[PDB]
């Protein structure tokens, strides 16, 4: 997996900036490190497009997970996750319809009521970014390992 610096490792906003600028690509996975409007720090973004203008214009524009749309930040405000490897973790947003993949036999956190049939709507990340709330039809509140949930097709 490509890592990425983080603003830590530069001396300058305008450092980072040209390194952001440089890196970061649409489709890439990026985090919020700078808290931005409607971006918290530690959202979770894919970017969409990507504007060339002055180095601390509002150039990334991307798909916010925690957010739940799309949101124009600066280079500083994201760090690079990059194009996470396939499944490991998937672009799923609050608001999302998910549903356990079929790989998965037992949800890390049980099945509850939910089936593999079931389809829930996201409606919050853990802190540590591993989890999700899910509503469920047949159950709400049901927490799932957000590598064992896919959007639903």
């Amino acid at each position: 997996s490509q890592t990425y610096k983080k603003r830590a490792d530069f001396l300058s906003n305008d450092d980072y900036a040209v390194y952001v600028r440089e890196n970061i690509q649409v489709g890439m996975m990026v985090r919020c490190c700078r808290a931005y409007e409607e971006v918290c720090e530690g959202d979770v973004g894919k970017v969409i497009k990507l504007d060339r203008d002055g180095l601390h214009d509002l150039n990334v524009q991307c798909d916010w997970q925690q957010k739940g749309g799309t949101y124009w930040v600066r280079y500083i405000h994201v760090e690079l996750i990059g194009y996470p490897p396939p499944s490991s973790s998937s672009h799923i947003k609050i608001g999302d319809k998910v549903r356990v993949k079929a790989s998965v036999t037992t949800p890390k956190y049980k099945w509850g009521s939910v089936t593999h049939q079931s389809v829930g709507v996201v409606k919050a990340f853990s802190a540590n970014g591993k989890d999700i709330i899910v509503d469920f039809p047949q159950q709400s509140h049901w927490t799932g390992l957000l590598s064992e949930m896919e959007l639903v097709p």
